[PDB]
């Protein structure tokens, strides 16, 4: 509808779109996959710090097939941090990656296997229609980004997690 058209559009429309659909065993084409991926998260990176948002850093493995980050929220002036993990999907960009934040599993009744957040089901629709436009910034704007914002408040109400550090210091 056109409510979700604008609300998606407002999110990424400064995050460069990726073009190359080919996985992790595509070999060339899976290279030129890459430099897509790391042009759009740099350029995401670089407009979250001018807008005072800069709210995680993701790195790879050599083949790019694992990354590995963490990500920061702030909440009441207490800045809380989460190391974050995924591997890439055989079929992706058809498949989206899941995001692992092991530091949450077995912890919260939040977390699938392996310590894997739950996007809702609108996610996979919105991913489904745009291949291979979204990459790993996309996941990150659309996917962990609203899930930050709804999960760590609620355990952070529930007593389950406790901060890193005060803010403004
Ligand atoms: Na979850």
């Amino acid at each position: 509808g056109s409510m979700a058209d604008e609300a998606t559009r407002r999110v990424v429309s400064e995050i460069p779109v990726l073009k190359t659909n080919a996985g992790p065993r595509d070999r060339e084409l899976w290279v030129q996959r890459l430099k897509e991926e790391y042009q759009s998260l740099i350029r995401y990176v670089e407009n979250n710090k001018n807008a005072d948002n800069d709210w995680f850093r993701l790195e790879s493995n050599k083949e790019g097939t694992r990354w590995f980050g963490k990500c920061w929220y702030i909440h009441d002036l207490l800045k809380y941090e989460f190391d974050i993990e995924f591997d890439i999907p055989i079929t992706y960009p058809t498949t989206a990656p899941e995001i692992a934040v092991p530091e949450l599993d077995g912890k919260t009744a939040k977390m699938y296997r392996g310590g894997k957040i739950c996007l809702t089901d609108h996610f996979k629709p919105l991913w489904a229609r745009n291949v291979p436009k979204f990459g790993l910034a996309h996941l990150m704007a659309l996917g962990l980004g609203p899930w930050l914002a709804v999960d760590i408040p609620d355990l952070i109400q529930k007593g389950v997690i406790h901060h890193k550090e005060k803010c403004n210091q």
